[PDB]
């Protein structure tokens, strides 16, 4: 059963979060789940980019971006090699290790 | 009677808003008189960074701020020698120019 973790994040979950997920768990969900309220403004449908997170540990593991995560990605505060909107990622065959970044575009409440 | 300028910026006010305004006016008020939509998560009392804003013409005719806007802009993105928290901005005698921050720290809804 592979790892999922969060690295600690000041707002979201100060002290980090790992948890045991089957195969085919959304990190968005997850995350939810155990109340990392990481804001999903588009409602999980690649429209936005406040679901972004990095995955630091198996990113080569997951199904691959589309064209539309691909673009939203490239609006997002911090993109890196290993950038996915976290609606989109789910969980494959390995561990994860998934960081909130620190900052995203500047929007209204 | 001073001008207030505020910088376009793709999602708060994409065409920039040039406005007239007393002496006295607060910049955190006047932008949602015009509606935008700056974000004002504490309520505007100088405990957190949502309403950050850089004074990039005008920032020396202004109040300086005190010690509790110091300590919270030192946590803000993009911090610079004009930034200001927008909620404790009063127009005084000259024209203002305000830029909103593209990007922000990444919080909850
Ligand atoms: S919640 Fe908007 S792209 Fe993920
Ligand atoms: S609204 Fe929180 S410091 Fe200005
Ligand atoms: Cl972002
Ligand atoms: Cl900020
Ligand atoms: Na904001
Ligand atoms: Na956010």
């Amino acid at each position: 059963m592979p790892l999922v973790t969060f690295l600690p994040h000041e707002k979201f979950c100060p002290e980090g979060l790992t948890v045991e997920v089957k195969p085919g768990t959304n990190i968005l969900e997850l995350a939810h789940d155990h109340h990392i309220e990481m804001e999903s403004a588009c409602g999980g449908v690649k429209a936005c980019t406040t679901c972004h997170c990095i995955v630091r540990k198996g990113f080569d593991s997951l199904e691959e971006a589309d064209e539309l995560e691909e673009d939203m990605l490239d609006k997002a505060w911090g993109l890196e090699a290993q950038s996915r909107l976290g609606c989109q990622v789910f969980v494959a065959d390995e561990d994860l290790t998934i960081e909130i970044p620190k900052y995203s575009l500047n929007h209204a409440a």
